[PDB]
């Protein structure tokens, strides 16, 4: 179950740009304390890990963590069971896992001065935002309130601390530059499949419209829907009659139609309510967000696409959280990903 | 050369604490934008990756990156050659690599507000520091000035972008909390060997004084010297007759004497001058820092220890930078680490 045979493995940095401070660098002057004087800084580069099996079969997979996460979530579950990285190397795919710009081993662009500030220029905001444990508990649908689990939950109970410890803030790097890094990676890899999650869902869709090497997308519980510009459907507010879901991302129709040329699957876990739930904001948020994604997939299909929505309970998997790939049944979730890859020949050479 | 067979691999979080915001969390209220209200935040936890060979022998190795770095530097070289992780799994050791608190996949403690501030409390400083490409070039002795290489250089020339992209800032987490996280990892692992680098040199020495499971230390180009409290020898200023090296860390002699109970090796690369070099600040800095370390090792040996200094040129390896384990001859550098492990019985069951 745990053994892994790698023809090769490693990591590298890709993407990003440079910014420079004022003045010149004099090697005779004290280098420490570090100074912006004469400085070149590499910023917004992304970290990439790869593991290649012996005799790979089919396209490499690029696993793209959700918001505030890192490639760790594809390596192991919080209770230490194998993650999708191991599972799909065993399934004979070369596997890439990334830490996007601003997360984990990706760059956090800060310098000598207030966070994110290079002299008078603000590269990212000094004021940060970050979810609490409580916010993440309900966002991920462990249960309706912090410390409470749904009866059917597939969460690895007892490993809560390990789970929340993987989560953190993201600096205000432009989403354009995050997409740019992954487009450059896709150019480097060749034909591949993007496997996204939550906040990276919309980013992966954007990458596909810029990179024909993306031959398929599987998105686990994507957080932001995408529509052709000017063509966002009517989407209701939340049950509290004042909140809304994340504003849908709009792209030019000519780019949106590129999503119709590849197989795309959105995967949702359990315990998303069918009816308005004003008492549980993030449960109600998921209800309307999943609805919006269903309309997004229909728009892709009306343009000739191959887009589908997989509710895991309809496949007989009950209780999954918003991280199905680290839940107790993640081997069965991986089986369904293998099925999708096989259906579209993405597991053949 | 690149093939690797793993009995198991994965990653996990360990260490850290929690801090809390005021008030109570209400799941019916909008969870986004994120708020400190009723918040629990997990801070200062550390990321740990492991790869175990089939039929391990000897003690697991814990590779601990230098300042502003991550476990990446043990995975691959900037030009994509295998790092010590792969080399020592092939050498049949279980290999742990860490991203320490504040670096990479370790936690960066920040919240909703100015960087590092939780309401009125400063958890880490809002003002950051970070080396430039230019400062790192001379710090790591690629050459005497940015753009220049020493004649004998083992640096992977042409891969400067990859190399400097792996580097970044560290928030002002207390070193005590970084040491604490690794003490907990060492407690979890059992008897093990610490392999440190630059900034983690002094931190690994401290870990060993709190953790009898550390059975050996190899430190690559450590940045801060350590002495018993009140017994810091006279150390000269730098050639500019105004700068000093890093203030030596002082610990109680009852803890310092624990360093005499295990084999300890400091490894230095090439192009550290023998004579004062006022034109090249960081070259002179290394001259005096290496001298201070030589006095540190002597103090350990005067307490009955087995502490040695290995200059790679004396072993016939020329041109190494301050990252010998990612230089072009890093296989030969690894051979010398294997020799150390073998001599001291750390490669035996
Ligand atoms: C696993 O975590 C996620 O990636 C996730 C999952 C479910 C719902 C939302 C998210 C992303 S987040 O919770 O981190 N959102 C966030 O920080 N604020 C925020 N607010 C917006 O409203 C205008 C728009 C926006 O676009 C990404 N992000
Ligand atoms: C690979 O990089 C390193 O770890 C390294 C290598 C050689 C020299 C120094 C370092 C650490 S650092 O350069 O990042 N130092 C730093 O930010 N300032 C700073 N100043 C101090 O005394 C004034 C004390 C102090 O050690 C805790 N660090």
């Amino acid at each position: 179950k745990r053994k892994v045979v790698l023809a090769e493995q490693g990591s590298f940095y890709i993407g990003g740009r440079t910014v420079t401070g004022p003045g010149k660098f004099d090697p005779s002057k004290p280098v420490i304390p570090y100074s912006n004087e004469g400085a070149t800084f590499y910023i917004n580069q992304m970290y990439v890990n790869f593991q290649a099996p012996v005799r790979p079969r089919g396209l490499p997979l690029v696993f793209w963590h959700g918001g505030g996460l890192t490639g760790h979530i594809w390596e192991s579950t919080p209770d230490g069971r194998p993650g999708f990285q191991t599972l799909f190397v065993q399934d004979r795919h070369t596997v890439y896992t990334i830490d996007q710009p601003g997360r984990g081993r990706g760059n956090i662009p800060t310098f000598n001065g207030p966070f994110g500030q290079l002299e008078e220029e603000s590269i990212v905001n000094t004021v940060t935002g970050n979810s609490s444990k409580e916010g993440a508990w309900v966002r991920d649908r462990l249960g309706p309130a912090p410390g409470q689990f749904f009866e059917n939950s597939q969460f690895p109970r007892g490993y809560e601390d390990n789970y929340f410890k993987e989560m953190g803030f993201s600096p205000s790097i432009s989403s354009d530059e995050i997409v740019d890094a992954v487009v450059k990676l896709v150019t480097h890899i060749g034909p591949c499949v993007l496997v996204t999650h939550a906040a990276s869902g919309v980013l992966g869709m954007r990458v596909a419209t810029h990179a024909k090497n993306v031959r398929g997308i599987v998105a686990y519980e994507p957080a932001t829907s995408i529509f052709p510009k000017g063509k966002v459907p009517e989407i209701p507010p939340l049950a509290d009659k004042k909140s809304q879901i994340f504003p849908p991302f709009e792209i030019q129709e000519s780019y949106f139609k590129k999503l119709a040329k590849i197989p795309i699957q959105f995967v949702f876990g359990d315990n998303i309510p069918k009816n308005p739930k004003s008492a549980y904001w993030f449960l109600d948020w998921w209800r309307v967000t999943r609805y919006a994604h269903s309309l997004s997939l229909e728009a892709i299909n009306k343009l000739g696409g191959q887009a589908s929505l997989l509710d895991l309970p309809t496949a007989g998997l009950r209780g999954n959280t918003a991280f199905p790939f680290t839940d107790r049944n993640n081997v069965q979730v991986a089986s369904l990903l293998s099925d999708f890859l096989g259906k579209h020949g993405l597991d053949q050479n």
